[PDB]
Formats: structure tokens, sequence, C-alpha cells
């Protein structure tokens, strides 16, 4: 549902409705998400980002939320690079739930700033991040990790972001033709295969893929028996329609 | 080539080139060849039935063939029933290489008579043959074959006519059956010849090329499409599910501010 296929639509959306727009308002209503006020071409968003261990997700959205009477620690560090940052770029990686949106900003002293406003949404683990450019540290994170001997990432402030781990699965969106087909032509395209072979697809989308390819292929399959006919000879034979009338057709071959 | 599919789109110009038309003349320039002068609609026509191991076909045709000097014991047993005859009807045989051709004419004193004149295009076992209507019996039979010990049937005068030894005719086939063979056969050309009835090698592989190119240009499609917001039973999607439930919106905005609105109090 939530899926990395719903998301790459939904990153569409924003970046057209936000790229270049201007954060003008950082908020926490709850402890795990993160609403943003965006000005973008003389219009007004609000942007959800929400770390919620099951309804995890970013959206646009129309609700109206209580802010809290004093900011957290991690909303004052994230005010202070994103209160009036440009908003640069909005990406997902490859089809995973992951987005990234890229800001630039002016610091106290004038200098111009970059920091990446990270949203993981994993198996595991959801978080929402916000990392320096130039450094790749963590300047703050709204679930904290603390420091522990031979493990994969410290998320902590001051902490450099490491990403998640990918997966062998290809993306369904970016596939070139060439190994796409080699694919399609020799894998059983059920939907949990799908699912082993394409990165980010809800095991809803993947039933739904599985069938639209099914369907398609039934009405390729009606459409090469119900055309019209058309003669037509091919390279060592003949044809009902192509691969005056069929007699004309079948007097020529036979000469 | 000429397999079942070829034949399904001739047969359709036969019958409205050549029904309720008659049969003028009827010669046998070849061994296994067998053609018919059939006037209909002011126009005449020939009819070519060819029981040639490898050319054998139906076919009309602008050629023009060298008569032997006499008619054959087969010719004249032909002449008798289809001299004068009108074309009742022209069918093939589900999507097999085979045509029945009804006709009815009258005898010797005015009795009004039918017969069926059959071209089966089997490779080796290709045959033409006039069926009695009534009776079900040959007439006669360009290639006659006696009884052996191994004979599905004898193809001889006086026999009862029996049909060659006979999968799915893809013409007719139910949306059910078609959607399971897609969803889960191998659509090769060689499972397809047999799967369906009267495909050709070369109508096969046309077939195997178009299912593997509707397969990329669908994948295709599903991932590069507009945007559509729909609800499903128990979640959403960004274009419309098979198990969609309510009405689109503008925007995932709309679509998720609802499916979540009272999710947690």
């Amino acid at each position: 549902s939530f899926d990395g296929f719903f998301l790459h639509h939904i990153v569409e959306e924003l970046r057209s409705e936000l790229v270049n727009g201007r954060i003008q308002k950082i908020n926490q209503p709850f402890e795990q998400e993160l609403v943003l006020q965006i000005r973008s071409n003389r219009q007004s968003h609000r942007l959800l980002l929400s770390a919620h261990p099951v309804f995890g997700r970013i959206q646009l959205t129309q609700t109206t939320f209580e802010n809290p009477a004093q900011p957290s620690t991690f909303i004052m560090v994230l005010r202070k690079y994103l209160q009036g940052a440009l908003i640069e770029s909005i990406e997902q990686v490859e089809n995973d739930r992951i987005v990234e949106i890229t800001v630039s900003n002016k610091n106290e002293i004038g200098d111009h700033i970059q920091a990446t406003l990270i949203i993981e949404i994993m198996g595991k683990h959801s978080n929402i991040l916000l990392v320096d450019k130039s450094s790749h540290k963590i300047l703050e994170v709204i679930k904290h990790v603390g420091f522990s001997q031979n493990s994969y990432r410290t998320l902590l402030p001051g902490s450099t972001y490491i990403a998640p781990p990918s997966t062998e699965s290809l993306n369904p969106f970016t596939i070139k033709d060439e190994k796409l087909f080699e694919i399609l032509q020799t894998q059983e395209l059920t939907a949990k295969n799908l699912q082993s072979l394409f990165q980010g697809l809800g095991r809803d989308t993947a039933n739904e893929l599985e069938r639209i390819l099914v369907s398609e292929k039934l009405s390729a399959f009606r459409n090469f028996f119900n055309q019209e006919t058309k003669p037509c000879l091919t390279e060592t034979s003949f044809s009902p329609v192509p691969f005056a009338n069929l007699s004309d057709l079948l007097d020529t071959y036979y000469k």
C-alpha cells in the first residue's frame, strides 16, 4: 500500500508542488512526526513526514495539527537549518521507501549552507534525519539510536550518516529494455516472484501487476484472432494477416 | 502457412463469393487436385481443391488448367452429383484444416439429392471426398485407402465417412479458460500449438512474439502512467487496482488524509 510504487507517485507530486518553495514553519505534532509549512509559487502547503511505527508515510496534508507549547531539541536544531530554507530537490532512493529533501539556506553569519531532510520507512525501523551535505554528519534525528560497539550505524547528532542497506532486487521504473526483456521472457511473473525480482512492490501492487500482465495478454490474444483479413507474403510462406484477397495471394505464392 | 488460422480467413471469402452459386464444370487437372467452375452473383469463379501432400489447399484461382482427355471414375461420380448443383453452405470444421461444402441437386428423374464435398488438408493424408448427406457414405474419394490392420478408417466408395483423428479453438475459447491459460501456461510457440487447434508454426511464432511484446508494453505502461488516487478494500493505490473501493481523488494527499483520518484517536 505505502510501498515504493506508491511513494514514486507521491514524490512526483511532491517535487512539482514544492521544489523552489520556502520552509516557513517547522513543528512536531507527535513524537515521531514532522510537519513543515511551505510556501511554493504563492501557494502554501503542509507536508507531513511520519515515522509512525505502523503508519509511517510522507504526504501533503490538509489536517490541522495541535503543536506543542515548546519546541523539543530536535525541532530547534531543525529550524536552525530549515527555517526559511529553499527546497532544491525531492528524490526517492531508487524504488525503496526513502525520500531525500535537499535544501539550501543561510546561517547566522550569512554563509549559504545545504542540508538534507531524509525520511526512512524500513521494515524494522523508521526514522527522520537531517544531515549536513558537505560533511555527511547527522545534525538531528527523530529517534536517537545510541552508540553501540560494532553496530551498523550510530543515529546521533555528530555521527556520519550511513544509508540503509539495499537489496539485489531491481528498480522496475528504470530497468533497461534489455534486462527487463530477459526477466519477462524467462521468469514466472507471479506476484510473489515480482516482489523478489523488483524493488518496492507491495503485495497488492504485485498482485495487480501480475493481473495486468495476464489481462493485457488476453487483449492482445483476442485482437490477433479478430483482426481483418490482410493478405501478405512472408519470407518462406504467406499469411492471412501481416506477421487484395487471399486467393490472389496464393496464386502468386505458387509460381 | 495454410493452417487452420489461415483457413478461417479464406473460408469467409469463399462463403461470400460462392454460397448460392451453381457448379457448372468439374475437372481433375492433376491426380490429387479438383477444380470447380462456379457461377455466382452473375460472375464465374474457379475453385481449386488440392490434396497434394505439400501444396494441399482450397482457394479461388485465376489460373487455367489442362483437363485430361477423359474424366476418371472419380470425376464421373462427382459430376453425377455436382453438375448443376447449388452451393448451400461452406464451412470450416472448428479451426481444423477441414472444409465442408454442402450442395443440393436433382437426379435424373428430378428427385432432390444432397451431398457434402469435403477437403482435408492433412499433409501426407490430405484427401478430397464426396459424401452422401443422408446415408453418410462416401460416394467417391480422390485418394482411395483400403482396409489394413492399422487403418483408422477405410476411404473407399460405399464406406461410411469418418472424420480424421482430432486442443482448443482459439477463436471461440471463453474468457475464463483463456485467462487461466495465459496466467499459468508457457506461451512458447510450441506450447501454443499444443494448446490451440489450427496454429501452424509460423502463426504460432507470431502469436508467441505478440504476447511477449504485449507483456513488455504492459509492464512499461504500468510503471509510466498517470497518477489516479483510489482507495481499495483494505488500503489504497496510486492508480486504480482490481479491488478498488469508492471513487478516485484529486491527489494523493486527499486520498491519504481520508484513509488515515480516524485511524487513531
